[PDB]
């Protein structure tokens, strides 16, 4: 059996990026799906460290927290910079991605109707830092940090993909980010995964909003 | 090194990394940014995500409090003994960060109306860290493994500020209580925590705690 198991709801959500990472890196894993019904029964939830999913298994190592899973795979698969300095820049990018993801999640689940207009208006100011990072790294022609892909690339890519669904054309103001999405999305193993039923037939979020 | 931390005159998101630096016998410079200086706008516009802290390690400039913690963790060897422990360290820190975010939201956006529900929910939010301790050397060492990690400093801060918010919140948790006492007694950290540099800063920037 595969050494990796992803335990999650039937959504892309906070597992989209780590799945893209595993697929693009040619790693095999198992998906264990948790229905809302099973979740509401409460026993799985009570057994989760912080009462939430995803849960991730790497052999007998059990992890929670999506960014913990990303960093773990980043370490073990060599997607965490070429040295200690790059590692810090990778973290700086991912923490930035996480900050915006939290705001996105808040909009989706708690304030979509009333909050969307304001959110989209504020969105360019939130995306600009990643354009800036790209512009300062080899003219934005490679990756978000250095000249090799990192776990932060997969997370940023997901963030950008879901925001294009939320606010179509939001990357028209950001040529480097736009080219970056096209470029990474064209990586053969990743392109195949993104096109597959395994990815396409899951909703982005759990409440039907996107 | 050398280290410079750039921040408002509060403990806030720099409390943990300061405890780390002090406990680890590191030297650093504080560049205090006043609210008036911040409102001028130029510094803010120059920050990657428009926020402090900003951190300098020689010619390396960092933003994001947890990036700074992880950087110090990796460079000073406060990140567990191997990859499996490093993952556990991240799991703790991400958990600490999740509760810190909830704390910050309470303090700055909903203190008066929201404190009652927050404090009622607090035991269930703290229990995971007690459980983690219980599963590591009976809670007698650190939150992960047998050596201190950056997650310890972050968790310690989280616990200290919650004792201020909700006195007695650790009384039902013997391992966390003993852990706070034990880490706080570490000589360099004890001296730092007792110093005006720590004591005479407010925890947050809006006078609430
Ligand atoms: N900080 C956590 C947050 C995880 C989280 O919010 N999980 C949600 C779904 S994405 C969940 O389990 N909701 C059910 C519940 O909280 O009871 C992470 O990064 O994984
Ligand atoms: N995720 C960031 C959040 C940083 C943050 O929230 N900084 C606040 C003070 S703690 C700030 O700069 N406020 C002023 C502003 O946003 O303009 C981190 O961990 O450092
Ligand atoms: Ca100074
Ligand atoms: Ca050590
Ligand atoms: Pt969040
Ligand atoms: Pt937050
Ligand atoms: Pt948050």
């Amino acid at each position: 059996m595969p050494p990796y198991t992803v335990v999650y709801f039937p959504v892309r959500g906070r597992c989209a990026a780590l799945r893209m990472l595993l697929a693009d890196q040619g790693q095999s894993w198992k998906e264990e799906v948790v229905t809302v019904e099973t979740w509401q029964e409460g026993s799985l939830k009570a057994s989760c460290l912080y009462g939430q999913l995803p849960k991730f298994q790497d052999g007998d190592l059990t992890l929670y927290q999506s960014n913990t899973i990303l960093r773990h795979l980043g370490r073990t698969l060599g997607l965490y910079g070429k040295d200690q300095q790059e590692a810090a820049l990778v973290d700086m990018v991912n923490d930035g991605v996480e900050d915006l993801r939290c705001k996105y999640i808040s909009l989706i689940y708690t304030n979509y109707e009333a909050g969307k207009d304001d959110y989209v208006k504020a969105l360019p100011g939130q995306l600009k830092p990643f354009e800036t990072l790209l512009s300062q790294n080899q003219g934005g022609k490679t990756f978000i940090v250095g000249d090799q892909i990192s776990f932060a690339d997969y997370n940023l890519l997901d963030l950008l993909l879901i925001h294009e669904v939320l606010a179509p054309g939001c990357l028209d103001a950001f040529p480097l980010l736009s080219a970056y999405v096209g470029r990474l999305s064209a990586r053969p193993k990743l392109k195949a995964f993104l096109a597959s039923p395994e990815y396409v037939n899951l909703p982005i979020n759990g409440n039907g909003k996107q």
